[PDB]
């Protein structure tokens, strides 16, 4: 229902601005060349959010939310990053590289489990995830769906 949707769509859009934290810690490890999660507490769980983690490779963060919010195996969300393959008039977007020093702006782009492909303005697509989302688009906010 419209209202269904409505109840969880702030409960997830509150996920993704908690996952601000890992976001950050992501920046920072880029920053140092250090693997993506390293210092990463995140917050309390919350009755909306069940946990934030970031993936030390790629520096993806997985959200996962409770029962309050989506079923369990249906639940998750993924922000990815991926920075310009060169700072200067950039031709493509590439995922973060562990152990190399990117101090650059990092772009997050936000799927749902049900977007296929990477929706990204120029320079051009990012990565997909590497452990898929399984949130429906409908409860998430409109740029993580299909």
């Amino acid at each position: 229902s419209a209202y269904q949707d409505y109840l969880a769509r702030s409960r997830v859009g509150e996920g993704l601005a908690l996952a601000a934290s890992a976001r950050l810690a992501v920046a920072e490890n880029a920053a140092s060349g250090n693997g993506f999660s390293g210092g990463y507490v995140s917050p309390p769980a919350t009755r909306n959010v069940e946990s934030i983690r970031i993936d030390d490779d790629t520096g993806q963060i997985a959200i996962a939310f409770t029962a309050r919010v989506a079923a369990a195996g249906a639940n998750t969300l993924v922000l990815v990053p991926s920075v310009p393959d060169q700072a200067d008039t950039p031709t493509a977007r590439v995922a973060l590289s562990k152990g190399v020093i990117q101090a650059g702006t990092i772009t997050w782009e936000c799927f749902a489990g049900d977007k296929a492909s990477s929706s990204l303005p120029a320079p051009g697509a990012g990565p997909m995830p590497t452990d898929a989302p399984t949130l429906a688009g409908k409860l998430a906010p409109p740029e993580c769906r299909a």
